[PDB]
């Protein structure tokens, strides 16, 4: 007895059915199921959910009632014991540069966002929540610890609260709770030009027929364009610095400043739309904006999927990128191409790869300015640095010379994240994502650690030797069972990144098959994959294919020195190479004739 009917609070519309391009919202990719994949609609469930009292409640919400005869560890404990660690050298992936972690951001927020719940307009509860840490509603404060340094100095708790979920929002119950995923599913660059018809129109540029996005008017980089400023105050990006008083960037996706180094990211592909613009214009001068808008539009996004699917997954999956991704066989309808609940906390592995610092180089590739060496938190909702000090030609530098944190059991989350995290709604650098997250996956209701180790066909320990084979670490198996006293407890989040690194990856056996399965299902249940034979021309194809983020950046800064593999780990001088030197994307075969 199935249940589809729910549903409303989802922005709907007619079908084009015989249109080239993607909907904003993503729906009508799939024909015989419209909204499949949409934006602001339920992530899909793999397993059921798992809450305290079997619908909404989360586990450890009710104090006293156990999760299969245990107390669940609260999440800052854990983060305490097991994910801290004090010394940052030799923590380094020596071979995964910074834009490895940086891309992998990048492709999480284009799949998946499960946004907060409101009524906080003008709210108390924003307050009963911060101030007296009363659990109730939405409100599921973080709690600290006997002998955590934080009670000392912050307060009780961390203020917390839980993912929004579907038909409603206040004060509801009847079936399973199931979170929204604001943004397409498909691999579609709405982070760069939105998921809803509303953000998607005020992001461009309609006082000219170009196409272009709407760029910045107060600043510019040396010529080079800026996102455009945001609308709303309060602005976080001015309560950092009240005195720069710069706010954050407005973008087609709204987590696009909380770091410095992601809203980079974003200009470099806001530049590249209006230059792929620009450029169709002059081979097609007769094209209107909005032919112009969706074809570059269209490119980017074959950008995107290639470069994530060409260079990224094989070094995330490594060996077992075959085993789970085999080779492309054409557009299958009956695939659901939804991003699973679950792998929204997959995609999270991306966290222990952060390291504690952002460094800006001159063109030589040397430190730029004396403070060149910033820490993490000092650029959290950072803007000001871009506008004022520099551009983002230093940062992209550091992009390319630096390296990535590599994931280690007894190294896993940098205290710049641990301890000192910086929330919009809050006015202080202390928060812990480690416990966030640990938060969420109780919030999303979660299966345990051994429910995903069945799913995948993996074993599931049950003793602590069990575990400590499995982890093929002594020690932390230890922790580990010590707070949770059952490996079917523990969190998917700390469960999944804790085992060892599969062969020439950086994920272990469980996450490379949840995220192996996630994206061999975006990839095969999306109409509009770039291969899918009918979307691109073959002789379109053949150009997409020198597509190279190295390019990318040769084309939008004033960067003449790139490495050919921006994402392994290069030494300058000797891994870089003139601009000169790479190819560039051929748009001639975009060019159509008339008579
Ligand atoms: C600061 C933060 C980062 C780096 C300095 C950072 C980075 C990543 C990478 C590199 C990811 C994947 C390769 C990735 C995935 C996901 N993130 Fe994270 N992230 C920073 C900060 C946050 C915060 C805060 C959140 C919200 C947590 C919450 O539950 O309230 C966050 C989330 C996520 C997320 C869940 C997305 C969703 O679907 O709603 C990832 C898949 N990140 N980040
Ligand atoms: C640092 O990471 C690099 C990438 O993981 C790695 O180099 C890669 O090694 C693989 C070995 O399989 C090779 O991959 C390519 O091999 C041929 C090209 O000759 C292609 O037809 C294959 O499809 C495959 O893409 C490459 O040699 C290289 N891959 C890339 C994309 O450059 C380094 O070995 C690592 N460094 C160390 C010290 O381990
Ligand atoms: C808030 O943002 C301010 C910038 O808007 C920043 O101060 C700025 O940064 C330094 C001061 O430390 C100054 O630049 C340096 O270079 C000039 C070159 O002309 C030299 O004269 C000095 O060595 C100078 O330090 C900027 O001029 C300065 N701008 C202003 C208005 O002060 C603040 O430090 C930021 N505050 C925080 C808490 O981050
Ligand atoms: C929308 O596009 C127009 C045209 O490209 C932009 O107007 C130009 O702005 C730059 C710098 O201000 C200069 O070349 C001229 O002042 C303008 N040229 C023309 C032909 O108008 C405009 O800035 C864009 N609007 C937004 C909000 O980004
Ligand atoms: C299209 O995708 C479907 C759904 O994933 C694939 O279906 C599997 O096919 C086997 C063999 O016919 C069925 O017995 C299974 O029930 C399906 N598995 C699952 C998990 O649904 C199908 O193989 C794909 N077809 C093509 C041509 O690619
Ligand atoms: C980065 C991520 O996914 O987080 C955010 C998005 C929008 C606003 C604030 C944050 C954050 O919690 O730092
Ligand atoms: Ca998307």
């Amino acid at each position: 007895s199935w249940e589809v009917g729910c549903g409303a609070p989802v922005p709907l519309v007619k079908c084009d059915e015989n249109s080239p391009y993607r909907t904003i919202t993503g729906d009508c990719n799939n024909r015989r199921s419209p909204a499949l994949g949409a934006a602001n609609r339920a992530l899909a469930r793999w397993l059921p959910a798992e809450y305290e009292d079997g619908l909404a409640l989360p586990f450890g919400w009710t104090q006293r009632k156990t999760r299969n005869g245990f107390r669940v560890p609260l999440a800052r404990e854990v983060s305490n014991k097991i994910v801290g660690y004090l010394d940052e050298e030799g923590v380094l992936d020596q071979n995964r540069s910074l834009l490895f972690m940086q891309w992998g951001q990048i492709v999480d927020h284009d799949l998946d966002f499960a946004p907060e719940t409101e009524l906080g307009s003008n709210e108390h509860s924003k307050t009963q929540c911060e101030e007296y840490c009363i659990q109730g509603d939405n409100c599921f404060p973080i709690m600290f610890p006997k002998n955590d340094p934080k009670l000392k100095t912050q307060g009780k708790c961390m203020p917390f609260f839980r993912a929004g979920f579907v038909c409603p929002t206040p004060p509801y119950q009847s079936l399973a709770r199931e979170q929204i995923n604001a943004v397409t599913s498909f691999l579609d660059a709405s982070l760069v030009y939105g998921s809803e018809p509303s953000l998607a129109s005020r992001l461009r540029n309609l006082s000219s027929p170009l196409g272009l996005m709407a760029v910045n008017q107060e600043a510019w980089d040396h010529g080079l364009a800026y996102l455009p400023f945001n609308n709303k105050k309060p602005s976080p990006c001015e309560f950092i610095n009240t005195t720069a008083r710069v706010p954050c960037f407005l973008a087609g996706d709204f987590r696009a400043s909380e770091q410095i180094l992601l809203a980079t990211a974003h200009t470099l592909l806001l530049r590249e739309h209006n230059r792929l613009a620009r450029e169709l214009k002059k081979l097609n001068p007769h094209w209107n904006g909005e032919k112009l808008y969706q074809e570059a539009r269209k490119i980017l996004g074959a950008f995107i999927q290639i470069i994530t699917f060409r260079d990224y997954l094989p070094i995330v999956l490594g060996s077992e990128m075959q085993k789970w991704i085999p080779p492309y066989q054409g557009y299958n309808n009956s695939v659901d191409p939804r991003i699973s609940n679950v792998f929204t906390f997959a995609f999270r592995f991306g966290h222990m790869e952060v390291p504690s610092t952002v460094s800006r180089l001159d063109e030589n590739y040397q430190p730029w300015g004396p403070e060149a060496e910033l820490p993490l938190h000092t650029l959290f909702f950072n803007t000001w640095r871009i506008i004022k000090d520099g551009g983002i030609d230093p940062l992209v530098r550091g992009l390319l010379a630096k390296k990535s944190k590599l994931m280690n059991q007894d190294k896993m989350v940098t205290s710049e994240l641990r301890n000192k995290l910086f929330q919009p709604t809050h006015k202080i650098h202390g928060f812990d994502l480690a416990a966030i997250n640990l938060q969420r996956c109780r919030d999303h209701g979660m299966p345990g650690y051994n429910s995903w180790r069945g799913f995948c066909g993996l074993s599931q320990p049950k003793t602590l030797k069990g575990l400590q084979t499995v982890l093929k670490n002594k020690i932390l198996a230890k922790k580990l069972m010590d707070l949770y006293k059952t490996p079917d407890n523990i969190d998917i989040w700390i469960g999944g990144n804790a085992e060892p690194m599969v062969e020439r990856g950086r994920v272990g056996p469980l996450l490379a098959c949840l995220l192996g399965r996630q994206f061999q299902q975006i990839r095969d249940g999306d109409r509009f994959w770039w291969e899918n034979p009918g979307v691109f021309t073959e002789k379109q194809r053949d150009s997409l294919q020198k597509v190279s983020f190295s390019r990318l950046i040769c084309d939008n800064t004033h960067i003449t020195k790139v490495p050919l593999h921006a994402f392994q780990a290069n030494n300058y001088p000797h891994d870089f190479v003139d601009c000169s030197t790479v190819d560039k994307l051929d748009l001639s075969p975009w060019a159509s004739r008339e008579n």
